[PDB]
């Protein structure tokens, strides 16, 4: 098995984070695939909250990812695959080679518009 809930909360982490208040932050933040997490309720899964200024709405686009879980100790957004954790399911998004130095997109929360904009 595998956990991650922890002291650890940069700003896409958010104990309870309101769906509505990640789009309007996330908006607001304008990094186009802001990104932030919430726990859940009913089956206590993970949710990722990420926007961006560029597809459907060229000026502000957000989504909330959610992860759903089978009473196997699994998990997935879609049955089509689905692992032991969120964050393990996200990693297994990825798998990237050397490419880049840092996962997700933008660490915003409940409220966090800095943009840094170089």
């Amino acid at each position: 098995t595998e956990a991650e809930d922890s002291i650890e909360m940069y700003e896409w982490y958010s104990k309870h984070m309101t769906r509505s208040q990640a789009e309007q932050l996330l908006k607001q933040e304008g990094k186009e695939g802001g990104f932030i997490v919430r726990d859940s309720s009913k089956a206590g899964k993970y949710t990722v909250s990420v926007f961006a200024k560029s597809t459907g709405d060229p000026q502000g686009v957000i989504r909330h990812y959610v992860v759903c879980s089978t009473p196997q100790s699994q998990y997935y957004l879609a049955e089509k695959h689905l692992f032991s954790t969120i964050p393990e399911l996200i990693n297994y998004h990825q798998h990237n080679s050397a490419g880049l130095i840092s996962r997700l997109k933008y660490p915003v929360s409940q409220q966090n518009k800095n943009a840094p904009s170089t």
